């Protein structure tokens, strides 16, 4: 029900950075720099600008001190300076609030457009950015858990098909989704850069930000993040994983920052750059769709996500999902999942897999 | 208390093989050969003899067809032929039933002694074994999930200190254990070969066999086993893991064979060969003790284990544990676990970690 | 020298497959299927069609029986059916011989254009292809050395700047090159799909095909290929590596097929999809540029490459490079290389690194 | 010429435990072992640095000692009981070797210790007593992408391998693999106590010299990272040989050179040898997969270069020349030969190294 503008979509290259508001900058720095090993591009008493090992643009993550932890912006880089004008015209045709800043909203980004999009998310579009030393061969700096790239964002929104249509008009290509036989869609993944995704929609009350994901080179890098968190006696901040995803086929881990912003560590999905890339649809009751090994999805993964801000810095209204809940239909009292479709053996009814019920 | 014999203990080298009774030999072969990649030393319509990648003795595992799935023997290799006599004299002094076979109980083993030990377990001691081709450089055969060695057994027994003393007299050294602040021992690990263990005692109703463990070279090999089980749509046979152990520091996975015999895959523990190797005691309520990342221990891991046989092929009666139950004290309705000792934050009261309760 | 056409360039997605002529089809099958584990999409007495683990198009490699081993076609997939028409118009404007087949030149490809390009290489452009089962989660089939994608081609051509300009006009973006202070270019790497390259130019006598490259998930997968070749006692077919590239930063290995077609195994280069991706130039005398660890480049790597065919199936005549030879200036009698620019300590004069001269 | 088997019982040797290396510039050596390789400092002052690997509980695996001439000062083996130190003294006494006993050790963190100038001219130490330290095996907050987890072995250059082998076998070491030719020459032997492929090894050549000290990693990528880091630091000229897969031992490996040219091997994933009838493996010297399984050429410096060793007065041991055939000469020299497949001319190399190279 979001109309396709007459104005052409901006040519979006990829997800580029997120700006997160955090309440205690020093505690956040300990997490993202000391625990996770991200590289400081700039910092002061109010903000920390961080980048991954292989990045050449100024940053992939901005931590901004503020009163309420929330997503401030999720930024996509566009192909040319002119694409920023294209974005402004596009979102103005959609009737969205926009704000244009020739000098950027954060350090190391030039001409940029921020919008309150039709789903209530603060999107930024920019071309201009300050190039920095690309650390991709700085093995003298390489950590055993090195985060090498920003991979994607994941957004919680109550009506997945409505947002899917809007993102497809914007140029995102759907690669995978989760549906049921009744016709409910629970989640969709969509890309620009030729990986499984740049952003994704997860069914739930929204707008809220589900997570920001970074890549590693290898699976052992993700294991090391887990081991290091055990060493630091902060294993309570490992939310879910590590595991192998069904959707995306990536090896993964979810952890929680000091303000409960969820970060995913991700590796080794597949190439999606061909225009006829085969879509994959999974059934919601398939117990291998989220964790391929059938490990249970922790309930907080379905219920918890970050606030997002509007262009005034105020928290966006959250709308209740009315479509069926993935948690409820799979691991809730009236839910079920299977290992083999139609087989009662290896099926779970009214609880999660591996012998667990909801706490 | 089990008396220390006057007779010298047999010099035990290592765990060498297990004989498991299985109910459907073909189904078991699918699991151990086709899924897990173990190498066939000999098979007929009654037995399958299997070895790991780096083994040079005849076998590490014998699958024997029978009416009731159970452990038939846990075999230890001794240093010299004379150690078989030593084991005979030792167990006779303990008042245990023994059976001696100059030409072995299974193919590829020579002079062998089997015993119903003081804890009810069928132990075998042997030196003589038919050598086979050591496959350690046969990379043309190497699987993405290759099992390279037999690492250990784990035994369920009601009274851990009683068993521990017996095993120490036999020459096993304790490397790690789990206790509480009230004098209860929940588990102990003990070695001969200079790894964390060759066998272990887990508190519970027994005698029962908790598992047999095989090693891989690297953590990705264990990940591949999980991945393969997902592709074969048998992820319901992944019981617990993968994870990092607290006790032992090994990367691990537990899976279930067609008869529900538990197999652990294990890698990268540490060297214990010095006689003053520091013993490590973990508190039972430490939520990083079993899984270092704090992932919950699946309840079946505490309740399910294999029957064991006596020397007549009959199932050993099960003696109930009267000491506190690790399940109950950690993840049961009245249980407790912590992430940081003394910190209420990251602690769990009457439920498991990560948001789960017992199903 | 090579003019920019008025006609628009076809939109090229990525390298897609190579057709290689081989002399003994069974021996070639042993190599690509039995040794390297590629998946058969189709085969008969004359050809074998093979694909990588993550591929969904019909094939990445066609082995065609013929009298003279040679490259028959290097194929690029284009974005739309209409880009095949664009390709035809573009190459006809360049005055190149072209051949159009509505039902393709090989099985599983539809409308296709083959051209004898300005550098004498047989390029194919196509959109239409038969989709097959994407094997990306078939962990039941996954090898310890699994080849997961086709990554790139590498072409030997006498004049690198001339070929570079032509490929740039065709829409390829240079990511890295090797030059000296005199102004000779020795090699260039250029991409469409957002990795370091889809093809590359290596200075030398040509046209010849230097190699076709496949990727693995992890570095251990490349190690396994070397280990397996040692086990099969064909380590003499390991040409160079394994190693870490300076240019591209990828972990690599070069091996030789039964007809001495060179295959590279490659993993973990970086993202190049941004239009201002920084272009990296290395000095020819930098001993870390080709192997980052300073291992010597085997002489055959510079001198040997595969013949290429014209559209009639005849071998293309070789044109000699007149520009300086990378072999000669670095490891030849009058060459030199350095570890640290301007440091004689760690420099090599008139010989290779690590204590070796040319055989 | 043969080394007699003493009447006195051999000390029960557990494993290689540490090496003491004399270095010329302590700060430069610290940079290499601590900043490049990530070893953990147990103790340091301005004369010495005591270092241990990730999983070690004894005081140290390596002692760096400032001195005028870079050399091996002692190769230390831990014995099973304090009485094995007495057994070691009695044993070497009966062998007619020079011995020195210190009730309070020769270095910090070691108690009662015996040092000897052994029959092959090497400075061996035997000790039981050592100061236990924090075992860092779960300190993943300190774990490096190239983490060295254990001390694995020593490798010694000696002119007569069979003579050395017999002496080590009497000392209780068990031979696991060796390299020989069809004319009765032995070029190298590997021997263990702790149930891995080796605790020490003999390499045929002019000696006594120390060929290398080896440390383990958990995984192959950890060794790759060491190479990658050296490239990043622009010290790839200190990577001598590798990385590779060994034929003998089956281990993944790398050889690098410290500031004084002391060779360090990084090593992972050999196999279990603890059974007393562990099958022995003999490789032919001309087999081009014996040292590098992938057939990569062995660097000439690997055959010719090795560290001086000291006697008990701190003076360099005189070198005795090998008279048996040279592994370098017979495989990669002008008159050398190696094969890929025994009996196959295809994939063989005459008067040169594999992969297209000659001796520099
Ligand atoms: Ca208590
Ligand atoms: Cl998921
Ligand atoms: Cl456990
Ligand atoms: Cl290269
Ligand atoms: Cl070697
Ligand atoms: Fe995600
Ligand atoms: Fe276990
Ligand atoms: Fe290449
Ligand atoms: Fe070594």
């Amino acid at each position: 029900e979001i109309p396709k503008p007459v104005a052409p979509a901006p040519d979006i290259l990829r997800c580029a950075y997120a700006e997160l508001v955090v309440t205690d900058l020093a505690k956040s720095r300990n997490f993202y720099v000391d625990v996770l090993g991200l590289h400081v591009s700039y910092e002061d008493e109010n903000q920390i600008y961080l980048r991954s090992f292989e990045e050449f643009i100024h940053h992939n993550l901005v931590l901004t001190k503020g009163p309420v932890a929330a997503l401030k912006a999720m930024a996509f880089r566009v192909r040319t300076p002119e694409d920023v004008d294209k974005a402004e015209a596009y979102y103005q045709e959609l009737g969205c609030r926009t704000e244009r800043r020739k000098d950027g909203f954060v350090k190391g980004i030039g001409d940029a457009l921020r919008v309150e999009d039709p789903l209530g998310f603060p999107y930024e579009f920019f071309f201009e950015t300050t190039h920095v030393e690309r650390l991709h061969m700085r093995y003298d700096l390489y950590s055993a858990g090195e985060l090498v790239r920003l991979d994607h964002f994941n957004q919680v929104t109550p009506d997945v098909p409505r947002g899917r249509k809007y993102l497809e008009d914007l140029g995102f290509r759907v690669t995978e989704d989760i549906q049921d036989d009744e016709g409910t869609t629970y989640a969709a993944w969509m890309h620009r850069k030729g990986t499984v995704h740049d952003t994704a929609l997860t069914g739930g009350n929204g707008p809220r930000l589900h997570h920001v994901a970074f890549s590693t080179h290898e699976k052992h890098n993700i294991i090391q993040i887990c081991d290091k968190m055990g060493a630091l006696r902060i294993s309570d901040r490992i939310e879910r994983g590590p595991g192998r995803h069904g959707v995306s086929n990536a090896f993964y881990l979810y952890i929680l920052d000091p303000d409960n912003h969820r970060i995913e560590i991700y590796t080794q999905d597949y190439y999606t750059g061909d225009p006829d890339n085969p879509t994959i649809t999974w059934n919601v009751h398939d117990n291998q769709r989220r964790d391929w090994w059938g490990n249970p999805v922790v309930p907080s993964w379905y219920t918890e996500a970050s606030k997002v801000l509007d262009l005034d810095g105020n928290v966006q209204e959250i709308i209740l999902r009315t479509d069926d809940s993935e948690l409820e239909v799979t691991i809730g009292a009236d839910g079920f999942s299977f290992t083999r479709a139609g087989d009662e053996d290896g099926s779970y009814h009214g609880q999660a897999s591996k012998g667990f019920k909801l706490g």
